[PDB]
């Protein structure tokens, strides 16, 4: 199966909207995607903290996670696409938040083996919400890890770009508890990031 690599903003931007238009969000799910656009670090990293388990959470949290959660019931893609997004070190583990890049802004090949050692041809399970763009957006691009997302027709993903707080972003926003299976792992030509090539599956 081919999925579909968008390589024009405009053109992007124009599917993106076409979707969005369609998805029919409620005024507190449009009020909890814009303030996840906002705060998506801490709410992501409080996801991890707890694997999933939201009910420690302030209630105002454990509500916005609900609205999250239940606007993917109206987002979902027509087709099989490409996303993108960039990570910095620490998304491989803490082994590699120091060591991960040399001196000189390449990736150390010694930490790429024990990366790919640790990760190909495994899945991985994000307890956090995923952020993607539908293409290699300026804000992310430039960070060390570069994945490549193959997700499925019918998969739940939403384009939430029109509501966000930022602008030329592009994004893509998947399920929290979604897992992968990460297919291939490489350095780039210029040896800077390393390149993740991904098939996405479904919160099961
Ligand atoms: N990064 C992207 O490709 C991307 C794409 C579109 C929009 N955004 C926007 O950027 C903001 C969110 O940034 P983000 O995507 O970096 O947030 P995030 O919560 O996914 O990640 C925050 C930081 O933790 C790292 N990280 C991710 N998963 C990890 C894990 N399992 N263990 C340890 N570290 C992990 C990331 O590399 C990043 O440095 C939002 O405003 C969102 O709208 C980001």
């Amino acid at each position: 199966n081919t999925y579909q690599e968008f390589t024009n903003i405009d053109q992007a931007k124009a599917w993106g909207n076409a979707q969005y238009k369609k998805y029919g969000l409620s005024k507190s799910e449009k009020e909890a995607i814009v303030s996840y656009t906002k705060s998506a670090s801490e709410i992501n990293g409080k996801l991890r903290q707890n694997k999933g388990v939201i009910n420690g959470f302030p209630s105002n949290l454990i509500k916005q996670v609900e609205l999250l959660d239940k606007s993917f019931n109206k987002m979902k893609t027509p087709e099989n696409i490409m996303l993108f997004r960039g990570d910095d070190p620490a998304y491989l583990g803490t082994e590699f938040q120091n060591t991960l890049l040399n001196s000189n802004g390449t990736i150390n090949k010694t930490a790429f083996e024990k990366a790919k050692a640790k990760f190909l041809n495994k899945d991985r399970l994000e307890y956090g919400y995923i952020s993607t763009s539908l293409m290699n957006v300026s804000a992310f691009a430039g960070r060390p890890i570069i994945t490549k997302f193959k997700v499925a027709k019918g998969s739940k993903a939403g384009y939430i770009d029109p509501i966000s707080a930022f602008a030329g972003q592009l994004e893509m926003l998947l399920p929290r508890h979604s897992t992968y299976h990460i297919d291939d792992m490489r350095l780039s030509s210029d040896g800077k990031q390393i390149i993740i090539t991904a098939t996405m599956m479904g919160t099961a």
